[PDB]
This record gives structure tokens, C-alpha cells and sequence, in this order.
């Protein structure tokens, strides 16, 4: 059973954000800025959450676990870049709104029985991420510019790190089982926990490294 590729794809994306949520809460302690102690409490819980997730598809080994880890980390991060930007409530209603339909879809994509409307379900969800990528690449940039240099700087860092590694979904998600079957399980799951790894921890590790995060 430990010998099979998809096993040990999820016993390392289960490490993986474990060391990476160990590593934010040591580097989170002796913290005191409140500015600053609002970014670790959302980029700790983001990894802790799909580490729970990827630690419980182990003990079940089942990825229906995977979209419910996306429905509650996606928003999170969000937030993560709404609070660098100070986005105002409605856009970040707007944008919760749009991803909630965009994991909701994604979902009945996968569940749906019947070829061709797979595709509809994922044009649909598609869209909702496009929405949010137009909102973050063209509207939080300008809300960022007009601040502190930190904050503008790591922003379209975060930001362009989160347009590509977010782009690359629909497109796994169309190659793999749900949608055309190219790519084998194995391969998919792969990329996958390799995608998420790097969208949570990844980002969890640019965002708190930077001075952005506090008050001054």
C-alpha cells in the first residue's frame, strides 16, 4: 500500500503542511505587532486545515476531501490579500461570492454522470476564477501602488505567484479524470499536492517573510 504513487503523494503533501504550519506558528511566536499578528492567525490556519484534510485522505486510504480543504482555504487567502491591500467589504463579499461558486461548481463537475456537461460545469467555475484573478490583477494592484513601498512590492509578488499557481487547476482538472482523462491518477495527484503545497506554503512563506505584513 506504501508503495503506490498516489499514497505517497498524500503522505508527503500531509508532511509537507505540517512542517509548513509548524514552521509559521514558531515563526508567529514572539510576534507583537496586531497588524502583523492578523497575517500569521490566517497563514498558519490555511496549511493546518489542508493538513488535517491530506492527513485524513491517509486514514481513508476520498478526494471529495480535497474540495472541501479548497472551499475553506480558498476564501482564506483572499482575505490574506485583501487585508495587505485593505479591500473594502463589498469587493471582498464579491470575491468570497464568486469562489464559493467557483469550488461549489468545480464540485458538481466532478459529480455529474454525464460526459459533455462536465466541460459546462468547469466553463462555469472557470469563469468564477477568472473574475477573481481580473479583481486581483487589475483592481488590488491599483490599491497597492498607492501604498507603502513593502506593501506594493510583496503584493505583486503574491500576486503573480497566486494568478499562475491558481491558473494551473482548471487545467490539471480538464487533463485529468474528471475532465478528458490524459493524465493518469497518479500523475494528477501529483500535480495537485504539488499546486497546493506551493499555493498555501509557498505563499504562506513570501507573505510572512516580508515586513508588509506589519503596521509601522
Amino acid at each position: 500500500i506504501t508503495g503506490r504513487p498516489e499514497w505517497i503523494w498524500l503522505a508527503l503533501g500531509t508532511a509537507l503542511m505540517g512542517l509548513g504550519t509548524l514552521y509559521f506558528l514558531v515563526k508567529g511566536m514572539g510576534v507583537s505587532d496586531p497588524d502583523a499578528k492578523k497575517f500569521y492567525a490566517i497563514t498558519t490556519l490555511v496549511p493546518a486545515i489542508a493538513f488535517t484534510m491530506y492527513l485524513s485522505m491517509l486514514l481513508g486510504y476520498i478526494y471529495w476531501a480535497r474540495y472541501a480543504s479548497w472551499l475553506f482555504t480558498t476564501p482564506l487567502l483572499l482575505l490574506d490579500l485583501a487585508l495587505l491591500v485593505d479591500a473594502d467589504q463589498g469587493t471582498i463579499l464579491a470575491l468570497v461570492g464568486a469562489d464559493g461558486i467557483m469550488i461549489g461548481t468545480g464540485l458538481v463537475g466532478a459529480l455529474t454522470k454525464v460526459y459533455s456537461y462536465r466541460f459546462v460545469w468547469w466553463a462555469i467555475s472557470t469563469a468564477a476564477m477568472l473574475y477573481i484573478l481580473y479583481v486581483l490583477f487589475f483592481g488590488f494592484t491599483s490599491k497597492a501602488e498607492s501604498m507603502r513601498p513593502e506593501v506594493a512590492s510583496t503584493f505583486k509578488v503574491l500576486r503573480n505567484v497566486t494568478v499562475v499557481l491558481w491558473s494551473a487547476y482548471p487545467v490539471v482538472w480538464l487533463i485529468g479524470s474528471e475532465g478528458a482523462g490524459i493524465v493518469p491518477l497518479n500523475i494528477e495527484t501529483l500535480l495537485f499536492m504539488v499546486l497546493d503545497v506551493s499555493a498555501k506554503v509557498g505563499f504562506g512563506l513570501i507573505l510572512l517573510r516580508s515586513r508588509a505584513i506589519f503596521g509601522e
